[PDB]
């Protein structure tokens, strides 16, 4: 219902499920903000507890692998509980661990990782209502 974009303060692009792939394990990148029907893979919402889910498949953000990917939500997996805290997307169980944008080294789209808060814009995001 209440959807929003998560925009990076590093490049101005938004969290986006690469190629709108609905399958679990799909990498989340930053891509030009889209508007209209096709923007679904860039739209997110928070469940009751405040955990971020994707409008595309209701999957959560997961940081179990090298780069963040979408995965079905699991209340027992600390790596799948991410919330909006100020201008940071922080881990529910560790506010010091936050998402950050890392530009591609091979001309690809930027990807996202989770690591200790270091105050730069790469770890800052703006929540934009749909
Ligand atoms: C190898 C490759 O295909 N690289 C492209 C990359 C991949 O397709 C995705 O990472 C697969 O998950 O997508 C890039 O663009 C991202 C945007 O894709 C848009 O959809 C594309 C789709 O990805 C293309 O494969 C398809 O041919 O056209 C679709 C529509 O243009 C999404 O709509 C958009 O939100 C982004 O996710 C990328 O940079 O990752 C382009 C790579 O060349």
């Amino acid at each position: 219902p209440k959807f929003f974009y998560i925009k990076s303060e590093l490049n101005g692009k938004v969290l986006d499920i690469g190629g709108q792939n609905p399958a679990p394990g799909s990498k989340i990148i930053t891509w030009d903000q889209k508007k209209g029907p096709t923007a679904v893979n860039q739209l997110w919402y928070t469940d009751q507890q405040g955990v971020i889910r994707s409008k595309l498949n209701d999957f959560a953000i997961d940081a179990s692998h090298e780069q963040i990917e979408t995965q079905p939500f699991d209340p027992n997996n600390p790596k799948r509980a991410w919330i909006v805290s100020g201008n940071t997307i922080a881990q529910l169980s560790d506010r010091d661990n936050v998402l950050g944008v890392i530009k591609s080294d091979k001309g690809a789209s930027a990807h996202i990782c989770a690591w200790k808060q270091h105050g730069g814009p790469n770890q800052k995001f703006i929540i934009e209502s749909e």
